[PDB]
């Protein structure tokens, strides 16, 4: 646009209300827009005499030219150099003071709430907190005296813009719409880039970031963004100046942002010897801020959050895979390259472009191949990286330490760099930092790692704001806080189950099923009835029935060895619950029972699956939720072949499922001292992360109304203190869960021609999940009846078992 730069920044420096063109600007971002008034540098970016008071400046006559002041009036003006009281008034630096618990806010008159200051650092890898501790005394003091996690998990892709905006919104990138550092939106026909103007257009930025949430609810906010050429000392001095505004003008929430250490980590690698200085310099900035807060008498008033967007891995030019080494048609695709790949057609007019032949040419083609291709709907569900038109159908998950590129010339005609990021957000090198310090956070407290999507809710709690709807799980981080906790109630059950008894004769069933089960006792007759009425339910249902949170028709079915919630609408269980003790034995499916399927006389023929549909469907087979291999006795084993325990499974998937049920469950019970397993189907044909309704299902077992699941989940719970068996646990729980994709081939697993012991568990690890992910995908609410606090349970449901080594 045209800008009238002849206006002036006199008394407007770093103003909080931004003006519209063509009026010239004086705010945090005027440089980015090439719109600052002609005198912005002279007036707003003063540099004279640098950033520190020296003995001889103490008591100086004010000179407005100076970058900051050391005259007696500077405290009332709010513009002293940050080291003023130290140099001139005999005070100590904040870092040199002992830490002393902050039990309540100690704020100046006129403060309505403790302000929040967010200190965000780009590329600050979680292990810097230990490895660089010697050179970061201010940051170490925040970390040791406040509340810290050993690391914080970013979202995928572990790039800057998606993570910073997740921090501000509590949303996954697929929902807020910033899905990469580079993007094409085909509806707009527009491209987003780190450099340039298109990124300022509001149509890219979805959701509601913290500054808008605050402004809408009457809490003023500093501007969160800083043009890159504004030096960091100036950004700090601006925050400090704002905090001296009159009460009715002063914001309550502020952000600082640093481009370091990311900037240097790209050039030198995460641990290059050149990295020490950027760490020292960021620590010095922290010290400027705390020193500035101590002079304003705000150092035992403000909550400070020190938070990073993602880490940094070692990545060099020579670890690049070229699509030109796989594809014949390389000029017919556009690639978004680097630590992830995104592919789409170069021309929508090219009718010979085919995603299936592209994926196939990219699948397991070279022995040590350093990237795997996925249609976006098949990416692990924990990445939540599919529901957006800006995410290309074909995705490449790139191994840590590697890049992908289209052709070799892209790499040397577009080595240089030693570091990069963007990989799978489970990767250790990508993890980042969280420290919270201040009256509202706990004192000298370590909390377990958590996801960055959770922080928005917490920042809203710190400011007394109602968060906009987001993907955090509100209350899961209550353990970080001394006060302002959020105490939610469990959601209300929407559908109550039916408890059917025996209602049908065997001959009513014409399902085409057969079983060799006819062999003829008042000891064992009473016992079979008791088991069907729920007498073993407390052994197998350890945490209450899951609640169904939508409107549906379902039955509770009890059995000796397992309990299920059977849907009359989907014709299979929503959930199947069972406990396997350490002592449990594994058995085979007896030869006479290989193809046995048995009608369930509790459930009508009309609400049952049928075996004839599976016979006729030449692609589809079936498996069982509660595994027949883990029956408690020969007699109990018959229950496992009920038609109501059956679910549709591709033969390729049954290789995965059978290995999990036959080998892995018993292994986990041995290692964890018993496990409780809840397993079930998931239907997400629109890949939105949320339970599909019946009318969304795209595939059925041929000739039938039996819907085919897109995924199968399991939730595996035991006692955190593994000296107690899973079924007699007095304290906190431990959980691992997975959401396995239900696919007709094992193309994802390049070693699949081998024995299941060489590949299946590696697949399961890749599809690890939070209980909360399963909740969203099924409309079920787990752990309704424990002895544990609800916030503790919320934390357990956000846990992700990552399988990475120790940081
Ligand atoms: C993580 O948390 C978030 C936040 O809670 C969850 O996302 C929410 O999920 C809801 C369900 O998917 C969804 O609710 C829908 O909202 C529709 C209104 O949408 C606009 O308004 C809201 C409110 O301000 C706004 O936030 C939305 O912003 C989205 O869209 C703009 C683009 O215009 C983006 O800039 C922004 O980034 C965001 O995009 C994301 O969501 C959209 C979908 O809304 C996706 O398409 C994107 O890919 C991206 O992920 C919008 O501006 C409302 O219209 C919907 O109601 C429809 O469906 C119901 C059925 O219940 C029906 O009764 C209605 O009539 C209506 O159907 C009609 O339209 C259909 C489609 O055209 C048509 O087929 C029918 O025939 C009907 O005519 C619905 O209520 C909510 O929008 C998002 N919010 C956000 C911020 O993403 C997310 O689910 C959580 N994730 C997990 C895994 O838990
Ligand atoms: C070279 N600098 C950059 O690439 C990033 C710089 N970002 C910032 O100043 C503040 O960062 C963000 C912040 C700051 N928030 C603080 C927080 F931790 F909550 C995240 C929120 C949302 C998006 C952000 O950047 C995309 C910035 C500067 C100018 C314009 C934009 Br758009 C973004
Ligand atoms: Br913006
Ligand atoms: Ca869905
Ligand atoms: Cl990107
Ligand atoms: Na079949
Ligand atoms: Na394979
Ligand atoms: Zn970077």
């Amino acid at each position: 646009p045209w800008t009238a730069t002849s206006g002036s920044c006199k008394g407007r420096c770093f103003e909080l209300q931004e003006v519209g063109p063509p009026d010239c600007r004086c705010d945090n971002l005027c440089k980015s827009y090439s719109s600052c008034c002609h005198d912005f540098d002279e007036l707003c970016l003063k540099t004279a005499r640098g950033w520190e008071c020296t003995k001889d400046r103490c008591g100086e006559v004010r000179n407005e030219e100076n970058a900051c002041h050391c005259s007696e009036d500077c405290l009332s003006r709010g513009d002293c150099c940050t080291n003023y009281q130290v140099v001139c008034k005999g005070e100590s630096h904040w870092v040199d003071d002992d830490c002393e618990e902050i039990k309540v806010p100690e704020c100046p008159a006129g403060f309505v709430r403790p302000p929040l200051i967010i200190f965000s650092v780009d590329g600050f890898r979680a292990s810097y907190m230990k490895k660089g501790s010697k050179v970061m005394p201010n940051i170490e003091k925040l970390r040791s005296c406040g509340t810290h996690a050993p690391y914080m998990r970013p979202v995928y892709p572990t790039k800057t813009f998606p993570n910073l905006y997740t921090l501000a919104t509590g949303l996954y990138p697929e929902s807020h719409g910033i899905v990469g550092n580079s993007m094409y939106d085909p509806v707009f026909d527009a491209s987003f880039h780190l450099r340039g103007r298109e990124k300022f257009n509001h149509r890219w930025w979805g959701g509601q970031p913290l500054w808008i949430t605050a402004t809408k609810q009457g809490v003023r906010a500093g501007t969160f963004f800083w043009s890159v050429s504004i030096p960091h000392e100036r950004r700090i001095l601006t925050i400090l100046q704002w905090l001296s505004l009159p009460d009715n003008e002063r914001p309550s929430v502020y952000a600082f942002y640093s481009e370091q250490p990311d900037f240097s980590g790209h050039k030198y690698g995460p641990f290059g010897p050149e990295m020490t200085n950027p760490l020292r310099e960021i620590d010095k900035t922290v010290g400027q801020l705390m020193d500035g807060l101590k002079q304003l008498r705000l150092h035992r008033c403000v909550n400070v959050i020190f938070v990073g967007d993602h880490g940094m891995e070692d990545v060099t030019c020579d670890r690049t895979e070229f699509l030109s080494n796989y594809l014949t048609n390389v000029d017919d695709i556009t690639l978004v390259p680097g630590t992830l790949g995104r592919i789409r057609a170069k021309s929508i007019n090219n009718s010979k472009y085919d995603p299936k032949t592209i994926i196939a040419a990219l699948t397991c083609k070279k022995p040590d191949q350093h990237f795997k291709p996925y249609m976006k709907q098949h990416l692990p569900k924990r990445l939540h990286y599919a529901n957006n038109r800006r995410i290309e159908d074909i995705h490449l998950l790139v191994d840590r330490r590697w890049h992908v590129a289209r052709k070799p010339l892209d790499v040397y005609k577009k080595c240089f760099f030693q570091g990069d990021h963007g990989f799978d957000n489970k990767v250790n090198s990508m993890q980042t930092v969280f420290v919270g310090y201040g009256p509202t956070f706990k004192y000298r407290t370590k909390v377990p790692p958590f996801e960055n999507i959770e922080l928005y809710n917490v920042m809203c709690d710190l400011l007394g704001l109602k968060p906009a709807p987001n993907n955090g799980t509100h209350g899961s981080l209550n353990h970080l806080l001394r006060t302002n906790t959020f105490r939610p109630t469990m959601p209300d059950e929407v559908s109550r189950p039916n408890y059917p008894g025996i209602m049908y004769l065997q001959s009513e069933f014409d399902l085409g099923c057969t079983c060799d089960d006819k062999v003829e006792n008042k000891l064992e007759e009473l016992n079979k009835r008791l088991h069907t009425k729920g007498s073993t339910k407390e052994r197998h249902l350890l945490y209450g029935r899951p609640a169904v949170l939508y409107r549906t028709s379902y039955d509770i079915l009890y059995h000796t060895d397992f309990e299920s919630g059977y849907s009359e609408i989907f014709l299979m269980p929503l959930w199947t619950s069972y406990t396997i003790s350490k002592q449990a034995e594994v058995s085979s499916i007896p030869e006479h029972l290989t193809n046995c399927v048995r009608p369930d006389v509790r459930v009508s023929p009309g609400f049952s699956q049928n075996c004839l549909a599976y016979k006729n469907d030449k692609q589809m087979s079936y498996g069982f939720l509660f595994p027949p291999y883990l029956s408690s006795s020969p007699e109990a084993k018959y229950d496992a072949f009920l038609v109501t325990n059956m679910v549709p499974m591709y033969p390729a998937f049954k290789r995965v499922w059978a290995y999990f049920q036959r080998v892995l469950v018993k292994k986990y019970a041995s290692e964890r001292n018993g496990v409780n397993v809840i397993s079930g189907p998931i239907f997400d044909y629109n890949y939105d992360g949320l339970r599909d309704t019946e009318d969304e299902i795209k595939q059925y077992v041929e000739g039938s109304s039996i819907p085919v699941p897109t995924h199968y989940y399991s939730i595996i719970t035991s006692c955190l203190d593994f000296t107690q068996p899973a079924d007699k646990c007095d304290g906190p729980l431990s959980v691992s869960s997975f959401i396995l994709p239900h696919r007709p081939d094992n193309d994802e697993s390049c070693n699949s021609s081998e024995d299941e012991s060489k590949w299946v568990e590696e697949l399961m690890k890749m599809h690890t999940a939070r209980v909360r992910d399963i909740e969203h995908l099924t409309g079920l609410d787990f752990y309704r009846k424990t002895s544990r606090s609800y916030s503790e349970i919320l934390t357990l449901k956000t846990y992700l078992h990552t399988y990475e080594s120790e940081i």
